[PDB]
C-alpha cells in the first residue's frame, strides 16, 4: 500500500514512502532529501537462530564514490562500513530482549545528487521499514545531522555546508526525547556548543517520529508474535539469585581483584551454579539454565554500583585507573608510544610516508576512500592475544575500522594543515580491559608529538559507562550511576560505551553506544561533563613525559630531494615507460616524482633509503 | 590405458584423448583442435553428501587472458565464470536422480593457440572425463559453437572468425539428437536463420558423441555402484499421493493465490502430512519423508497443466503475466526505468562513465576481462530482500554474473559505435518472481532510450517453461506443455528456464537451462516461435512508455571540455608525478587526460563536477 | 615479570625480553638485535578442539615492504607467508603427541631497521614465548641464518651481507645440538662447504637455548595440565596389534601394490579391525579406536623397513622409482615438460612475458612482494585431482606458495642474468605420489631447456625420508633408516621429509621438514650425501631426454620491435592519457613503452600478436 509524509526540517524537507518498491520485504522504505534517495529493507527470520543471541547485520552500499560521481558497483568503502555500524547502532537497542532470529537490514542509494547525504537518510529508512515491517521493535527512531556552519546550527547540512561545518553530528533518537545514539566529529568544540548541538538534533527527530507514526497509523501495522522471546523464566532466575548471590556479591566487593581473577571467580560460581540448576531443572534448557547465571551475574554486579556507589575494583564513580605512558620506545621508529591505563594497554607508532602514497594509481580506486585531508590516516588494529584468545588476523574486520575512525577523528583537529609528508598512525591493543580506542587517541597524540609533528594541542579521550535502575512498569529510569573509565566487566553489564575525546578547551570526538531503548538528555549531559573531568586527568599525566613536539624529526626520519636530469640523459635515467624509476622504487623504497622537464623530486623514507636511491641513480 | 580419436568437423579436426595425464582422477581426458588444448578432470566422492541434493561444481580456469598472451596465473575471470556455468549446464541434467555425491569437474587449459577456443574444448572434455569415469552419467555429450560469417555457417569458428559473426550459439547435444544445452549470443538475426543453426549444431554434437562412444567402448568403462540413490520408495509416494493429492490440487486450482500465499499453502499441506507419513513410516528418513511431499507437490502441479491446460494462476498456456513500466524515475540519474512483470520487479539505471574508466590502470588487470566493446556493460543484482531471504551481500555472485551478461548480450546489437561515453546498465531485481534477466533486459532497453543513447531498437525477453509426461520405461516425451513467461513455481517443478530475448525483428541472446536429459529439436524450434509472440507483446506495451530514445541527454548529464595550457604552466598545472590532477579527479569525480602539449580534456559527470572542476584548475 | 638476556653472536648480540607488552597472552616475548625488534605472542586453548589432531597456526606479519620502508598495514605477502611456515616447522615438532588444543602463534613487528632481518627474530620469539608460557613444549629452540660471504661464514648476515651471500640458510636447533628446522637457499655450493654451515649453525642454535633456558629458570614457569592427551591406551593398541599385525604386515610386504591398492588395502583392514574394536572396547571412543589402527598401521609399516632393509614396494633404501620425463608437449608452448617419477607426476611450462610484466602500475603494490632478480619466478599448483579428491581451487594457497617457493629457489642460481624477457615457470602437479616440489624444479630445469634460456646446469631435486627406534625411556635413537625418494605413505608414517635440489656439482636449495623432537647432525648429513647420489641418477635420466638448451628459442616465441613515431603524429598515436596504447595492449597482448621522445618499444607474446599490433598500428 503505498504512503507518503513529508516532515519539515523546517530548512529542507524528508520524504518518507513504502508500499511501491521491494514489497516481498518484511519491510520496506524509501527516504528522499532534494535528488538523494535512499531504499532501506528489513527482513527477519521467523524460526530461532542457532545462535544464542539476536544475529543482526546492516549493509549500507553506495554504487558510486565521490558524491555518486565515480561509479563503483561494477567493482565494502570505509564510508560504507562506517554508515552500517551508524544504522546498527540506531537500531540494534530497540529490539526486544530474546529476540534470537536472524535480521537483515539493507540500504540500496536509488539516487544521490551530490548535494543531500544518503547516510542520514538511510538511518531514518531502517526505522521506517522496521517500524512498518511486522518486526518487533520498540520505536519508531528519528535521525539527523547537526552541523555548525559560520556560527550557525544546522540541521541535515549539505555536503557543501558539511565541508565548512566545525562539527558533525549525527543523532538518533527515540519517542519521548529519547538519546538512542551519538556520533560526531568537531573541530576542538566548546562543551556547551557541542550539547547545544545536540538538543538541537533531538528535538528534530522527535519531529521525524511524528511523520513516521502517521505512517504507521496509515499502514494498519500487525506485529508477528515470534515463535519464542528467548528470556529465562522468573523462576529459574529467582532460584540461581538464590544459590549464587552472596558469591557474587563476594567476589565483586573483592578489590584484589584483576580482570583475569574476577573472571575465573564468577566463572567457578558458574559451572557450579549451572549444575545445581541442570538438576533443579532438569526440564532443559542449557542455554536457557546459562542465560539465567548471567542475568543474575549482571543484577548483582549492578546492585552494588547503585547501592553502594563502588564498582567491583574499589573505584568511585568518577575515578580513572591508573595511567602511563612513554615515548621513543624503539629507535628506528619516526614516532611512538605506549599508553597504559588499567590493564588497557596500547602501542601507537607513526609513520611518514610519501605525499604520493595518500593516491593510487588507479584513479577510481582513489576515489573510493579518497584523499585524506592533511594527509593523516590511522589504522587500529585489535589483534586477538590482547584477550589471550585465538582469532582472524586477515581480511576486512569492520570493528578495526570503526575503531581506527574514532581515534582518527578524535586527532585529526590538532594535526597541521601542509605538512610535508603523509602522516600515518598505527594503534595496537596489545592487552584490553577497557576503551581501547579512547587509549589509542591518547597514544597516537604522544606518538605524533614524538614524532615531531607540531599538533596544536594533546588529545585525550575515555569512556563513560552507565548503570540504571528502572521500574519493571515502564522503561523508565529512577536513578543511575554513570561510571568514569570503564572496565570491560562494567561494558558489558552496563547501559553504555560512551566515548568521548578532544583537547584541555574542547571536544573532537564522539561514539556514544547506547544497550538501553534511549536514554535521557540529562544523562548524556552529565556523562559529557563527567567525560571532561576525566579527559583533564588524563592530559595531565600525558603532559609529564611529553608536553610539546619534539623540535625536529628525528635523526632517522624522512628526507626530501631534488635531483637535476639534463634532457640528455632523461631517456636513460627514466627507462623505457618509466622502468628505472619503478625499479628504483621498489629496491630502495624512495619514491620519485617528475616535477618539470629537468627536475625529479626524491621522498626518501630515511637518509639511508636517500643514500642507496643517490647510488642507484649516481650511474 | 592411453586412447584416442579424431573426429571431422569436417573443417577443422577434434582430437580426443585420455589415459596419459592425471590417472588418479575417476575421469580424464584431453580434447584438442590445432594447437589448443584442455585437459579436464572428474571427481565424485563414494560416501553420500551432508547435502540433500547433488553438489556439483565445475571449475574452468585460464593460465593467461587475451587468446592466450597475457599470463595471469601468478595472479575468477568473466570468461572463467561464465565458461564454468556453460559446462555445468552441459553436463548436470545427465546425472541419476538421488545421486548425493560430491562431483567436481576442473579444467587445465594446457595450451592455447590464440586462434581455436578452449571453451567448447572444455565442455566437451567434461563430457568425456564422465563418460570414460566409473561415475554414473547418462550421456556421452557433444558440444559446438555455430557461427554466422558473411553469410555462411560455421561450426567452431576460429577466434578471428568470431570476430566478424552475426551468430554465437553453442549448442551441446546427447543422444539420439537431444538439445541438452542451449547458449547463444546474436547480432539481431533472422529466427529462420537462427534456428537452422541450432540444426546444424546439433548435427555435428552427434558425430562427437559416437566418437566419445567409440573411445567408451575401447576403455571397458564399468560404473560404480553408487551405495544408495536418495529417491523416495514409490510406497512413501504413493501413500503421500493419497494423504495430499486433493488439498494441493485445491491449492493448484485456486486463481486467487499471488506467490506468497501459495507458497504457504503448500507448506501448510507440508506440515500436516509430513507428520502422518513419520507415522505410518516411522522407520525414517525425514528426509526421504521430505523428498516424497515434494515429488508428490511437483506431480499434482504438472498434472494439471497436462491435462486441463491451465496454470496454477489460471493462465493459458500462452499468457503473458500483466506489464507495466516507468522511466524518468529520479532526476539526478543519467538514464532510469522501473519494469514489472506479474511479481517480477527489476529497477535499471544508466550511468555514463568516462571512455577511460572502461580501461584499468594497470594492464594486466585490464587485460583480464578486456575492454567492453561499444564501452557497454550492465551489473546485474539479485539482492536477497527480493525474496524476503536473507544473504550475502559481498562477494563474488556467479549467478549474478552470469544473469548480467545474458541481459548485457541482450542489448548489446542494439547500443551504437563510437558513443561518446562509457554507458553502464545497472539491474537491480527488487521483487522476485520469474526472469529477472529478462526483465532486466527490457528494462535495460527503456532505461537506455530514457538516457537519450540512440539505441536502433527497443529489446524485450522472456522465459519460456515446459511441463512433459514421459514413458516410465523409456524418458520419451509422450505429450508436454510449453508456458509463456513462467513463475517461479513454474520453473522449479518444471523441464527448462528457457530465457530469449531480442527486438521486434530478430534474436540477440539466449539462454536454455534445460532440467530434463535434453530434450526434442522440436520443442525448441517451438518454444522460440511461442517466445517471439510474447516477446512482441511486451514490447508493444514497453513501447506506450517510451518508444523512442530522448532526443538528447538530460541536463544533469556528464560533459566534455578541452582546456588549454601553456608550457609555461604545465608543471604548476600537472604538479609532480601529475598529483594535483589525480587529486582533482579524487575530489571532484572529474577525469582529465592530455591531449597534446597544451591540451587538456576534462570528463566531467554532471555541469556541478565540472564547475567545481573549473574552479580547482582556476588557480 | 620484566625479564632479560643477551646472547652474543659473538658478532652481534640477541636481545631478549617479555614480561612488559602484551601480559594476558599465555605466553609473550620480543627479541631484538641492532634496531630492529619483534614480538611473538602464544596463545593456546584448555578446551580440546573439535579437530581431531593439533590445530597450530603461525601469523608473522609485517607492517611495511622494502626493508620497512614501504608502509602496507593500512592495506600475506609471500614474505609474511614463507616465514610463518619456516616458523611453524620450527616448533610444531615440539607439541606432546595429542595435544589437541587449539594454538595460535602471532609476531608483531615492534621496528624494523632495514638492516637486521626480523625473520629469524620471530623464530627465536616464538620459541622464548612458548617456553615461557603454561603451554606444555619441549623446546626450547633456538635459530640463526647463516650466509657465505666473500669466503666466510657469517651468522645472521645483514641485508647487505644477505645480497652478496652465496648461502641463505635457516637453521632451527633443540637441545644436545638436535635439529628441528633447516631452511636453505644457496649459489650451487659445495656440499661440504653447505655442510660445515650447518654445524656451525646448530652451534649457535645451542647458545641462543642456554640464554632461553636462563630466562626459564627467572621467571619460574609452571606447565598447565591438559585437560587430556588425545593418545590411545596402551591396551587398545596391544589389543589392535594382536588383531590386524598379520594382515597389516601381509599388504606392506605385497610388492604388486600400487598407491591405491595398497590403500585400500589397508582401509580393508581397518575397517573390519575398526569394528572388532569397538566391541571390546565399547567403552568409546571412536577416535580413539581410530588413533590406535594408525599407531599400528605406523609401527607395523616401520618395523619392516627397519628388520629387513626393505620398503612397502620392495625398494632398496637407497633406491630411487622409475623417472621418464619429455620436452615439448605442446607446440605454442614457450617451453615444456611432463616428469614422471614413479606415481608422482606434474606438467611444466614455461611462458616468456615482457620486462615490464615484473612489475605493478601501483608503486605500493609492486614493494609488497617486489621485482623478482633476473626476472624469473615459479608459480606451483596441486589441483585437488592430483590426489582423486575435490576441493577448493580459488584464493590463497599457502603450502602452494612455499613449494612454489622451493621449487623456484632450486633453479634460481642456473638462470642467466639480463636476459631480455620475464621468465615464468609454471608447475602443475597432475598425479601425486610423493616430492611434488622436487619433481618440479625436474620439470622446470627440461622446460627451461626446451624453451631455450641458456640455464648453466640442469638441475634436480629429491626427497629423503627417516624410519627411527627409539628407546621409550628417552627420546634417543637406537636405529635408523634414510629412505630414498619417499612415498607419500613413507612420508605419513616416517619422520621427516628433506627436500634436496642442486646441479650435478652443488647444492641449490633443502627444506627439511622433521617431524621427530629433532634429530642428530649426523643424520641429516648421511641424508644430504645419499640425496646427492640420487640427485645425480635423475641428472643422467633428465640429460637422456634434454641435455642442453634449445639453441635458439622457439618459432612461436616473443619478438622485440622498436617503432619510430614523429612527434606530428604522437598525439595521434598515444591517445588521450596514453589511451591508445592501453587499448592495443588490451587487444593484442601486446606491451608498448615509449623509450624517448619518438622511439616506442614492443613487446609481443608472439609473431601473431606483433602482426596484429603492427596493424592496429599501421592506421
Amino acid at each position: 500500500m503505498a504512503s507518503a509524509v513529508a516532515v519539515d526540517l523546517g530548512n529542507r524537507k524528508l520524504e518518507i514512502s513504502s508500499g511501491k518498491l521491494a514489497r516481498f520485504a518484511d519491510g520496506s522504505a524509501v527516504v528522499q532529501s532534494g535528488d538523494t534517495a535512499v531504499m532501506v529493507t528489513a527482513v527477519s527470520k521467523t524460526k530461532p537462530s542457532p545462535s544464542q543471541f539476536m544475529p543482526l547485520v546492516v549493509d549500507y552500499r553506495q554504487k558510486a564514490a565521490a558524491a555518486g560521481r565515480i561509479p563503483t558497483n561494477y567493482l565494502t568503502s570505509d564510508k560504507e562500513i562506517l554508515t552500517s555500524r551508524i544504522i546498527d547502532r540506531s537500531i540494534r537497542p530497540l529490539f526486544p530482549a530474546g529476540y534470537f532470529y536472524d535480521t537483515q537490514v539493507l540500504c540500496n542509494l536509488l539516487a544521490v545528487d551530490g548535494v543531500n547525504e544518503p547516510d542520514v537518510l538511510a538511518i531514518n529508512g531502517a526505522s521506517v521499514a522496521l517500524s512498518l515491517s511486522d518486526i518487533p521493535w520498540n520505536g519508531p527512531v528519528g535521525a539527523v545531522r547537526i552541523g555548525i556552519i559560520d556560527g550557525e546550527y544546522v540541521v541535515n547540512p549539505t555536503r557543501k555546508e558539511m565541508s565548512s561545518s566545525t562539527l558533525n553530528l549525527v543523532v538518533a533518537g527515540a519517542p519521548k526525547s529519547q538519546i538512542v545514539m551519538l556520533e560526531a566529529s568537531a573541530e576542538n568544540i566548546l562543551q556547551q556548543d557541542f550539547c547545544h548541538a545536540i538538543k538541537v538534533g533531538v528535538k528534530y527527530t522527535q519531529q521525524i517520529i511524528q511523520g513516521i507514526q502517521q505512517l504507521v497509523k496509515e499502514t494498519g501495522v500487525t506485529k508477528r508474535t515470534p515463535q519464542k522471546l528467548f528470556t529465562p523464566s522468573p523462576e529459574i532466575v529467582k532460584y540461581t539469585h538464590k544459590l549464587a548471590m552472596e558469591r557474587l556479591y563476594a567476589v565483586f566487593t573483592d578489590y584484589e581483584h584483576d580482570k583475569v581473577s574476577r573472571d575465573e571467580a564468577v566463572n567457578k560460581i558458574r559451572l557450579d551454579t549451572e549444575e545445581q540448576l541442570k538438576e533443579k531443572f532438569p526440564e532443559a534448557d542449557p542455554y536457557e539454565i546459562i542465560e539465567s547465571f548471567n542475568v543474575v551475574a549482571k543484577e548483582v554486579f549492578r546492585s552494588i554500583v547503585l547501592n553502594e556507589y563502588k564498582r567491583c575494583d574499589g573505584r568511585d564513580l568518577t575515578s580513572l585507573r591508573n595511567v602511563s605512558c612513554e615515548v621513543d620506545m624503539f629507535k628506528t621508529l619516526h614516532g611512538s608510544a605506549l599508553f597504559q591505563r588499567g590493564q588497557t594497554q596500547v602501542l601507537c607508532t607513526v609513520t611518514f610516508d610519501s605525499l604520493e602514497s595518500g593516491i593510487k594509481s588507479d584513479q577510481v580506486i582513489t576515489a573510493i576512500n579518497g584523499i585524506k585531508d592533511k594527509n593523516f590516516m590511522l589504522h587500529y588494529e585489535f589483534p586477538p592475544y590482547a584477550t589471550n584468545e585465538i582469532g582472524k588476523v586477515t581480511g576486512l574486520n569492520r570493528r578495526e575500522l570503526g575503531h581506527g575512525a574514532l581515534a582518527e577523528k578524535a586527532l585529526y583537529p590538532v594535526i597541521p594543515r601542509d605538512f610535508p609528508f603523509t602522516i600515518r598512525v598505527t594503534s595496537e591493543v596489545l592487552e584490553s580491559n577497557g576503551s581501547s580506542s579512547m587509549a589509542s587517541a591518547c597514544g597516537g597524540s604522544l606518538a605524533l608529538m614524538d614524532s615531531g609533528v607540531p599538533i596544536s594541542s594533546a588529545v585525550a579521550g575515555v569512556a563513560i559507562g552507565l548503570v540504571t535502575k528502572t521500574d519493571p512498569e515502564k522503561g523508565e529510569i529512577e536513578d543511575y550511576r554513570l561510571l568514569t573509565d570503564i572496565l570491560g566487566i562494567e561494558d558489558y553489564n552496563g547501559d553504555m560505551d560512551f566515548k568521548i575525546a578532544g583537547t584541555n578547551k574542547g571536544i573532537t570526538a564522539l561514539q556514544a553506544d547506547i544497550k538501553l531503548p534511549g536514554i535521557p538528555i540529562k544523562i548524556v549531559m552529565e556523562a559529557i561533563q563527567q567525560a571532561s573531568v576525566a579527559k583533564k586527568e588524563i592530559l595531565q599525566i600525558m603532559n609529564k613525559t611529553i608536553s610539546k613536539p619534539r623540535a625536529s624529526r628525528k635523526e632517522n626520519g624522512p628526507v626530501v630531494e631534488t635531483v637535476q636530469v639534463p634532457l640528455s640523459k632523461r631517456a636513460k635515467f627514466v627507462g623505457p615507460g618509466g622502468y628505472n624509476l619503478k625499479k628504483l622504487q621498489a629496491e630502495t623504497g624512495v619514491t620519485i616524482s617528475q616535477v618539470d622537464e629537468e627536475t625529479f623530486s626524491v621522498f626518501a623514507p630515511t637518509p639511508s633509503a636517500m643514500h642507496e636511491a643517490r647510488d642507484f641513480i649516481t650511474e
